[PDB]
């Protein structure tokens, strides 16, 4: 069965999270939810990443903000494809977020995704492309969010007023 | 069958994102390379990129610099997730590469990597993470990788001299 | 006749690319808008952008945010002159949508104008410059906006208070 | 006639504005190229902008780095199009050269280009599809310059 | 005689610029403000900058926004010492005017201050101990100056609250 | 017995911390080094840190370059103060890691230094100013250490 | 007996500095606190930094912004560690702040926290830190804290709502 | 007489802050120079600041790099104008140089100019404008250099030919 966890170091984290898992429910992507702090519950987020896979996890979505370290310590600690979500700061509107997750080192990667909501969503979108692979029943799924991406565009022709 | 395709929009890019197919290689994941220019071909990216999946390709890895738009456009226009590698640029040291590939709109996503050499090995071990999903043999290499990691550090102790 | 295309990937960017409609309407050049989006309608943007010419535009002005790739991706896809207009983003503050924009390869260029509202009333004013070399009737026009801006200022001088 | 004017502040600018002057002999667009300094010679700058279409000429290409007020500055003076390459830095990698450029208020546009070579070349062939609206001897050329495009990345195919 | 001139492109930057008149008003210095738009006004500007040391202006304060070349013209122009103060812009922040006015070439200086009103309050201050060296009965207006900056200082330790 | 760990993820780091390494020799301050990675050896780190007071740790000193998580999950692991040392990336100047290291949110802190040899060098003087506290024979040799800069700056007074 | 000095240019940024005096009061460190100004009061900042070792300081907080030069002026003056929070600016948003203060030249060293709020927090948690080597009651106090942090991630988890 | 002062922290930085004394030189203005660290020697510098003016200098020109603190304090201590040059650093380019010295808060004003050699040749240019309003056989000087810049120009434009 398929399963996805969406992971975050606060429920401050989760307005914007949010939009990973409203787009897994749109595909019909099982998932998991839950605040693992890289920095306030280190042992807990090792402990986490460690049993994913065993446990029936495929993919997980992280998000961080700041000195943003979720997503990269736990991609060092699964072999599962870990997304992730730099999460906009109060000063530096998640720069900080974004190049403490993107730059990686070569041997250990991360997914990584845009700043915000719009990256929380692509996590959700990016997650369901990789499920594709091996869950045919999917890729007619993505088929269809394709078209209604053209439809989106169609409407919004008139409001140009 | 696994197949990756490995793209980029110049040859001169070859030197980067040989480091995707060499760490395919390690994982013994099935390649195709090619060189598509979204600015120079725009058309048979387009083709390239419809195509894809038909073909058997399971995942993209596309590499891009300056006005690193490759990535995101074959995005646009597949159902298969994307890895987009940002290109170190003379001027802009990739800072250009990178913003143009990662935020993207909610709606079409990229797997982006780090900058350059880093990126473009990472683009290949993500591929595999995404591919272990699906194909369960690669779960074994994915840990013997974490090993061989191990090994290289403890062989690094004694050279603080 | 004279005419130009006004386009950009959602209603959301009308607010700011309204200025280059505005000044459009000021110079008396016709023009149509549309909404174009490179990520969500990629092969309605190759129809229109492979069009133009033949349809009677003259150049066309695109707006574009974040992965800002429209303008670009248009620009390679004509041999019309493009004006692109970066969007101002939520976290970079633009400066993703201008590196999109501004740094294309060497051998497909776009014209680009400022950040945000002041690059869309100007890519309007540009256009008229453009279409001034092969319609004579716009270079009256063009001096008498000298010289409303020359009013501007002296209207400008009651306010240092 | 067809003439487009190719400006910079400093003669150490011309191996990059050649690129420039390059892209409108291919094209066979006249131009002429000269040193026209915004902080050293503001008055003939001035005269330069002001002149320049009553002269003939159909659109200004400028390069400048650093506090690269030049195309701005023309573009003040001047009815025409105005093309601003902004040249590369050695502290800011032409950073500054860039924002001193684009970042145009409303009222008066610079058309930018990339930063450096990039933007030189692509100064001369946006001069050309400038140039080229309801000409067919230009449109022809430019579709020729598309196939060379293509086939240039052809050719790569095997340079894997 | 003393004399200082504070000008700028727009009636919007007063709201900054004002800062320099309140501290040149404070030294009792005496000066005019005007609106000077390099761009909208550029053959005023020449005529301004070429002819304010034979006026007997003594010193030119100089703002601008964006692309911000009012100060470093108006300082080509003119044997006097010119003071650029960057205006923040709505997008970049004012780096964008911070680096066209402080980024000179060397052969024509401009005096630069901070973005924003902390440079205008500053570009009042500097005027007035530039002029202190010619004009001695200033650096006794300066000391009190220093005196009065303590003294705010001082009245700021009760408000720890 | 006071004693400062000094750590970094590879020997390719060393170029840098030996500096850190180099001024607590200076002041005669006992340490270890060794290679801990936080995203190659993740166990390992966590080890490390956990452990480090009760293994006679005083504070740690650790440099990491990139993504640079390093010097944050040690400081997250231990009670100890943790100095962390940004090192300089090839595209990104060391701000990447610059920003990884020291924007930790409210919580855990690091005290984070230049970016390269700079801040190694001022890792290991920082980490002889936290020894020192109340500890006059350290307050002594950091005065003699103030008097060898000044002595520096007047010996570089005849070269202008 | 410990102590601690918390510092900052303006009483402006108090509302930032507290966040340093409320978790030295959590761990019951005393401290003093007080408005020292590198530029507006430079005698009494250099009188502060000579004479707090012989007063008892052991560790000096100082929080500044913009050209924010009082932290590494302090640490030139003293041999006691001094940390540094880059106060938020309002244009730079702290990067101004940040580069000033932690791109301290190798002999002076600055302890730098990170911009606003979060790093004054962490400044007054640093100094815990920083005295638990010499007073041992401090470890017990920052286990304490340790687990508290735990809790309040355990706390957080049903607020994904 | 006049009288300028040319400060620096370093010896390595007088390679660039020649080009101060180069300026200087070709008015005929005189000049002293010494080295002045704000960091390895604050209370040379705050006596070196504090005493100058009284000893006959009319303008200080500093130079500093990284947290290039040097112009700002040396300008907190005196009433004289400070002109602080940013010097080229080897990771951010005089980036942190530059926002070191030209973000001073409101109250204390540096005149900064452009990074590197460009601004110290700048410098000297702008102490001999800064002492033209006192001095005014300067003003024929600066006369014949505007000639000389021109000149230099039309050397330009006779060699390309």
């Amino acid at each position: 069965a398929m399963k996805v966890a969406v992971i975050m170091g606060s429920s401050s984290d989760w307005k914007i999270m949010q939009e990973s898992c409203n787009m897994l429910d749109y595909f019909e992507i099982p998932y998991e939810k839950q605040v693992v702090s890289a920095h306030r519950t280190p042992k807990m987020m090792v402990q986490f990443a460690s049993e994913a896979r065993e446990r029936g996890i495929n993919i997980i979505i992280a998000g961080a903000g700041g000195a943003a370290h979720l997503p990269g310590m736990v991609a060092s600690l699964t072999t599962l494809p870990v997304i992730g979500v730099p999460i906009e700061t109060k000063s530096l509107k998640g720069i900080d977020s974004l190049l403490s997750i993107v730059q990686m080192p070569g041997g250990i990667p991360v997914a990584t995704t845009a700043i915000g909501a719009a990256g929380a969503k692509n996590a959700g979108i990016l997650a369901a492309r990789m499920l594709s692979i091996q869950n045919p029943s999917l890729v007619e799924k993505l088929n269809q969010y394709e078209s209604s991406l053209i439809q989106k565009v169609e409407d919004m022709q008139n409001e140009l007023q």
